[PDB]
């Protein structure tokens, strides 16, 4: 296992890469910081699909803001240059409210 002091160049990270909520925004943080000021890209799949928008602060994040819409499984698949990452995919489990 690694340590907070040897992470790669480009890591996917929080709550929305493995739990949900329906109709109210799902997000988690990604973060360029030796990859560069951006350029990685993501696809949502699952029972139903999302609008995969996002934020650029000045916090040097690519932050990560979508919307499942109906209760599910939800796979992300995070790529860097055109190849999936080191842990993809990952599975937002949304729980539904109504």
């Amino acid at each position: 296992g690694a340590m907070v002091v040897n992470c790669g160049h480009v890591t996917a990270y929080g709550p929305g890469l493995t739990h949900g909520v329906v109709n109210k925004p799902a997000t988690f943080t990604v973060n360029t910081k030796d990859a560069g000021e951006g350029g990685l890209s993501l696809a949502i799949e699952g029972p139903s699909k999302a609008e995969i928008s996002c934020t650029d602060n000045q916090d040097g994040t690519c932050s990560v803001s979508y919307l499942p819409v109906l209760p599910g499984d939800y796979s992300i698949l995070v790529k860097y240059n055109e190849q999936h990452v080191p842990g993809s995919p990952f599975t937002a489990r949304v729980t539904g409210d109504d």
